[PDB]
């Protein structure tokens, strides 16, 4: 569909000068809103609009700033969403409704899950357009079971993912290969002993490339 169809053009544009004209703008907006509503993701691209930004802060486009943002987060445990807070200044997270998102956000990484699902204003307007988001957090908060408990309450694993019937419950249990023992079956002690980082850490390479321009 149309993502595919720009990303020939968006992709030539990163590895030129150009991307740092932000008559450039309107195309590569319009490509954050096919990654929306497809579902798709590049990186990259994002940094480059939230870059643009920052140096032409008369183009600052608080929706498409919005849906980076919350594309950053459907990445987590991967560093997107810090990297997208390196390139906005103070002044503009701290405008509505970028603040809320970065609070949302803030719940996501101190994997403080009732509490996001609770604070997460399900009828919000900028989360329609972006599909499967939800899904997409769901996918986070299992890979950070996964990590971190070797047997869940059944009840508490669907209250994590968002109050769930038992039903989409079973969606997800089936997805990661957990099945109900007497409490649901994550991981083995043995297993559970080793350390895995919940969130991939940012640093000075990653942080340098980006900060280069």
């Amino acid at each position: 569909a149309m993502f595919e169809q720009m990303r020939a053009n968006v992709g030539k544009l990163l590895k030129g000068i150009d991307r740092y004209n932000p008559e450039n703008l309107a195309t590569l907006e319009r490509y954050v809103e096919t990654q929306a509503k497809e579902n798709a993701y590049d990186l990259e691209a994002n940094l480059a609009v939230l870059k643009l930004y920052q140096f032409n802060p008369a183009f600052f486009q608080t929706t498409v700033t919005a849906q980076i943002l919350l594309k950053a987060l459907t990445n987590l445990p991967h560093t997107d969403f810090t990297l997208c807070k390196c390139m906005i200044d103070q002044a503009h997270q701290e405008e509505r409704p970028i603040r809320q998102i970065l609070y949302l956000g803030d719940l996501l990484e101190t994997c403080h899950f009732q509490a996001f699902w609770q604070a997460l204003d399900e009828n919000m307007d900028l989360l329609e357009g972006i599909t499967g988001f939800e899904d997409s957090v769901r996918k986070f908060i299992c890979h950070v079971v996964g990590i971190t408990y070797q047997h869940i309450d059944r009840w508490l694993l669907a209250e994590m993912l968002g109050d769930l019937s038992d039903s989409q419950l079973k969606v997800w249990m089936s997805k990661y290969g957990w099945s109900a023992d007497e409490q649901i079956f994550i991981c083995s002690q043995e297993e559970s002993i080793k350390p895995k980082n919940i969130v991939e850490k940012i640093d000075f390479d990653s942080v340098s490339s980006i900060m280069a321009s």
